[PDB]
């Protein structure tokens, strides 16, 4: 019954507003347009000041201020994974396993949110940090967001909101797919009752929007995609940099 979904879409859209301070609908509005106006960093002089008004080399400082916040995503995912009905009763093992392989994916996913063609949202929304700027980075520094820009531009077209991002981003943990998964079937369960839920969200919140729900499912693959061309460049900057910290955390994800 549609009841049931409904009641799901919206425990889920509850949740996501707990657990994520930074929501694409505030996202939108700092982007758009005079009390949410960011600081915008697009050379070293502007990041010199910006390290004040807002708050080792500049490639490698913006480095480690992306591994920090990936690490407060993480946790702001795993917060909301354990609210999605039915994960904490699952294996433990197989709860580590689905965090591991879908914490990257969410968080592409929703650093679309926070993008435009020209840059991104940073400290809270407070500072926008220009696609430029970090595309010109030292090498391998450069390479690292392009590909995120590029999959933001495309997924922001479908014009998802947070209420339609809550349902998607439950579908992509509770993947019955992931290496090493030891028991399948109750993952799957669950996966099939969220699909249904988003079905029946994007049909509500968007009736004109012709096949939303493949496209949105088709994107999946972008975002896996992203996650092996980002291991790629991490283990680079791994052997360049072998005095550079990487994150415990994040380190045992990549494993
Ligand atoms: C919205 C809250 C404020 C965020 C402040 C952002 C600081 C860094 C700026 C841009 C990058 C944003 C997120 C990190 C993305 C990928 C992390 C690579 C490290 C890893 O996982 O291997």
């Amino acid at each position: 019954e549609s009841a049931d979904l409904r009641a799901l879409a919206k425990h889920l859209y509850d949740s996501y507003i707990k657990s994520f301070p930074l929501t694409k609908a505030k996202a939108r509005a700092i982007l758009t347009g005079t009390d949410k106006s960011p600081f915008v960093i697009y050379d070293m002089n502007s990041l010199m000041m910006g390290e004040d008004k807002i708050k080792k080399e500049v490639a490698i400082r913006i480095f480690q201020g992306c591994q920090f916040r990936s690490v407060e995503a993480v946790q702001e995912i795993t917060e909301y994974a354990k609210s999605i009905p039915g994960f904490v009763n699952l294996d433990l093992n197989d709860q580590v396993t689905l965090l591991k392989y879908g914490v990257h994916e969410i968080i592409y996913t929703m650093l679309a949110s926070l993008m435009n063609k020209d840059g991104v949202l940073i400290s809270e929304g407070q500072g926008f940090m220009t696609r430029e700027f970090l595309k010109s980075l030292r090498k391998p520094f450069g390479d690292f967001m392009e590909p995120k820009f590029e999959f933001a531009v495309k997924f922001n077209a479908l014009e998802l909101d947070d209420s339609d991002l809550a349902i998607f981003i439950a579908v992509i943990i509770l993947s019955g797919d992931r290496p090493g998964l030891l028991n399948v079937k109750p993952i799957e369960d669950i996966q099939d009752n969220l699909l249904q839920a988003l079905e029946l969200q994007l049909k509500l919140n968007h009736p004109e929007s012709s096949q939303l729900f493949a496209k949105l499912l088709q994107k999946m693959t972008d975002l896996r995609q992203i996650v092996t061309e980002h291991v790629q460049l991490l283990q680079v900057i791994k052997k360049t940099e072998t005095d550079m910290s990487l994150h415990p955390l994040l380190q045992e994800i990549y494993k």
